């Protein structure tokens, strides 16, 4: 081997984890107190969502999603359980985003947002219902409220101009008055990881956590008001969206990040941002591979130091790749495939090689991701007196959900992090869709 050396620099003894926990915790803390929380790079956002929700509005809720690479918009029901709230998803579409809008400015992403809001109602039967609309805007957001806050910068690759800064919410109240068409009540706007929390609410009350482990990688969590600076009062508890993907941004990482996440973040949207989520999610996950693969192609390790024009273009190594690579069952059949289709001509070893370079990056993002978490389960465990916590965690994205094996080493790593914690791991059911609806419903009881 000069292979298993070079894929070698992935590892992470116990230790290091340890050491990105504690230090994930710190910044955690420094997100949330007023002297800190200007400059922290885990900024800790207070989302008024709250504790004790105590009844809410009921029947139909429109719910878009705006963050995922689609853009989708649905119907979602809510009726009264035992529990809480029951809910369910209704009608749905997915609207494609063309790169003209992408580039655009903000105000022309939210008319390209305001057609396909019409363009749904239309073939429902619908335009001439005035709506609650909860939104799932997965993007950093500074909130007023619950129903007010301003973009603080684009990640994911998103770049429409003049969004940073303004109050998003408002940007779709003008885009939607902006075309006539239709009347919409935005009654609430929420992150993505808040909305997979909520949606667990209905089967399991403990849920206080949420994950999002897809394009790009955050959590939120339930924390004592006391804690929460920014926000006056001291009562009960509100979820937090601790925007973690950007942790590793005033140097937290920089013991731990390789030549390769080194090129991925400047050759990106958002260079010297999102360092943590770099590491982990599925916008950077495929090209960290590529590029592992480019330094075995130029050591002259794998495709005898030759590599194809696709081969060479960033972004071909679809992250949905690296995932296929680790189903293969040892017949080579599907590395093959991917690899002919990129315009190689593997052999055995070299595909062996590709899949060990594919478990080395997942292997990390596991138990990077692992850390994080349990940095924020160990945090909850310090405000708290039972002998056990037992906690849930509801998660969604494709990579923690699709990936052959990342959910279980990702678990089994939270676990060795959080001695006396007990922990469930939910998948949510259509957590974004249901989750602004479910909040939707509340924010409603507190105006119509
Ligand atoms: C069903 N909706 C909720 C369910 C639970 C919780 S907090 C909790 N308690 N146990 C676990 N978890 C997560 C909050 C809400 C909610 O929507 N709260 C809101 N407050 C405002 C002001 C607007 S919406
Ligand atoms: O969509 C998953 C996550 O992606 C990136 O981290 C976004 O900044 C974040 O807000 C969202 O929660």
């Amino acid at each position: 081997t000069l292979v298993e050396q070079i894929l070698a620099e992935f590892q992470l003894q116990e230790e290091d984890l340890k050491k990105v926990m504690r230090r994930m915790q710190k910044e955690m803390d420094r997100g949330l107190r007023l002297e800190t929380h200007e400059e922290a790079s885990v900024k800790m956002l207070p989302t008024y969502v709250r504790s004790t929700p105590e009844g809410s509005e009921v029947g139909d809720f429109l719910s878009l999603d705006l963050g995922g690479t689609n853009f989708r918009v649905m119907l979602v029901k809510v009726g009264e359980g035992e529990e809480g709230q029951w809910s369910v998803k209704t009608k749905h579409q997915m609207y494609s985003i063309p790169e003209d809008a992408m580039t655009g400015t903000a105000e022309m992403l939210f008319d390209y947002i305001s057609e396909c809001i019409s363009d749904f109602l239309d073939k429902h039967q619908m335009k001439h219902k005035k709506l609650p609309l909860g939104f799932t805007f997965s993007f950093p957001v500074r909130h007023e409220d619950i129903d007010k806050g301003i973009l603080l910068n684009w990640t994911k690759g998103f770049k429409a101009s003049g969004a940073e800064g303004n109050n998003v919410v408002g940007l779709l109240r003008d885009a939607i008055k902006r075309r006539g068409d239709f009347e919409m009540d935005v009654v609430a706007m929420v992150n993505d990881t808040v909305a997979t929390m909520i949606s667990c609410y209905y089967e399991d009350h403990q849920c206080e956590v949420g994950m999002i482990v897809g394009t790009g990688c955050n959590a939120c969590y339930m924390e004592e008001m006391q804690n929460v600076e920014l926000v006056e009062g001291d009562e009960g508890r509100m979820c937090v969206n601790t925007e973690w993907g950007a942790f590793g941004d005033s140097g937290e990482l920089d013991e731990f990040l390789l030549e390769y996440d080194r090129l991925v973040d400047e050759s990106s949207a958002n260079p010297g941002q999102q360092l943590y989520e770099k590491l982990i999610g599925g916008k950077y996950m495929g090209e960290l591979v590529r590029l592992v693969l480019l330094r075995l192609v130029d050591e002259n390790l794998l495709f005898h130091g030759e590599a194809s024009e696709q081969l060479r273009t960033r972004g071909a190594f679809e992250t949905r790749f690296v995932s296929q690579v680790e189903s293969d069952t040892g017949d080579r059949k599907q590395i093959y495939n991917i690899l002919s289709t990129l315009g190689l001509r593997p052999s055995t070893t070299d595909c062996d090689i590709v899949r060990r370079a594919c478990e080395s990056v997942s292997t990390r993002a596991a138990h990077m991701c692992s850390a994080g978490l349990a940095g924020v389960i160990n945090r909850m465990r310090e405000s708290r007196s039972e002998d056990v916590m037992r906690i849930t965690v509801g998660v969604d994205g494709s990579v923690y959900k699709l990936h052959p094996s990342f959910k279980e080493r990702f678990h089994a790593s939270v676990r060795r992090l959080t001695p006396s914690c007990e922990i469930t791991f939910i998948e949510s059911e259509e957590g974004s869709g249901r989750g602004a609806a479910l909040v939707s419903a509340v924010a409603c009881k507190k105006a119509c």
